[PDB]
C-alpha cells in the first residue's frame, strides 16, 4: 500500500483538502511529499479531536452549550491572521507574534498543537524556545506520551482518545510498512 492511498482511506476529505491547500500555499507538492501530507493530516485531525469534545455553557463552565476551542489551523494565512489578531482584540489580550494552532474561549488563549515521533518532552521545551509564554501547548506522541502547559485544559480522558487514534495510526502504517516512509 502507498502512502497516498492509505491517507485517502485514513483520513476525511475535509482534513486532506485543507492540508494540501496549506501545502500549496508553502508551494509543497502534496504527490512529491506524501509524509509532509500526513504528518499535516494527523496534526489538523487531533486539531479537530481537541475542539470537537469540549463545549462550554452560557456562564462558561466546561462539558464533555458552545464550543470551547476555536480552530485556526487549517484556513490560509492570510484569513487565519486576521481571525487571531480579531479574537485577541475581542477578548482583551495579546496577539501572538506566532500563528496558534487554537483559541481557547474559556481560558482565552491561544494553543499551540504538536505531534512528535520522540518524547512529548523534548518537543515541549523545542516549541517553547520559539514561543515563550504567548501560547499554551498541547504536545502528543506516538509513543503514549503527553506534555500540556496547562493539565486542566485537556481532561484526562482526552488526552488519552488523541494518544489511542496517534497509537491506531502507528500500528496500522507499521502493519502495512509505511512507518518507515515517516522514519
Ligand atoms: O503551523 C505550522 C506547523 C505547526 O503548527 C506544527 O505544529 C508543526 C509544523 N508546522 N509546519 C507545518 C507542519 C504541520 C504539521 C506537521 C508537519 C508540518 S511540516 C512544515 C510545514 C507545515 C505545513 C505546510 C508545509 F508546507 C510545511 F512544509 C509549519 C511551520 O511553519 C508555520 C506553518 N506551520
Ligand atoms: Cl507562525
Ligand atoms: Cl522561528
Ligand atoms: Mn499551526
Ligand atoms: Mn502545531
Amino acid at each position: 500500500m502507498a502512502m497516498d492511498t492509505f491517507i485517502t482511506r485514513n483520513f476525511q476529505t475535509t482534513i486532506i483538502q485543507k492540508a494540501k491547500n496549506t501545502m500549496a500555499e508553502f508551494s509543497e507538492d502534496p504527490e512529491l511529499q506524501p509524509a509532509m501530507l500526513f504528518n499535516t493530516c494527523v496534526h489538523l485531525e487531533v486539531c479537530y479531536v481537541i475542539s470537537d469534545m469540549n463545549f462550554l455553557d452560557e456562564e462558561g463552565k466546561s462539558y464533555t452549550l458552545r464550543p470551547q476551542y476555536e480552530v485556526i489551523e487549517g484556513m490560509p494565512r492570510t484569513i487565519a491572521w486576521m481571525v487571531q489578531r480579531s479574537l485577541a482584540q475581542e477578548h482583551g489580550i495579546e496577539t501572538p507574534k506566532y500563528l496558534a494552532d487554537l483559541f481557547d474561549y474559556k481560558t482565552k488563549r491561544f494553543i499551540e498543537v504538536g505531534i512528535t515521533k520522540g518524547l512529548a518532552d523534548d518537543y515541549f521545551w523545542k516549541k517553547k524556545e520559539k514561543l515563550g509564554n504567548s501560547m499554551e501547548l498541547m504536545i502528543f506522541s506516538y509513543n503514549q506520551d503527553y506534555s500540556l502547559s496547562n493539565e486542566s485544559s485537556l481532561d484526562e480522558e482526552g488526552k488519552g482518545r488523541v494518544l489511542s487514534r496517534l497509537t491506531e495510526l502507528q500500528a496500522e502504517l507499521s502493519l502495512k510498512n509505511l512507518w518507515q516512509v515517516l522514519i
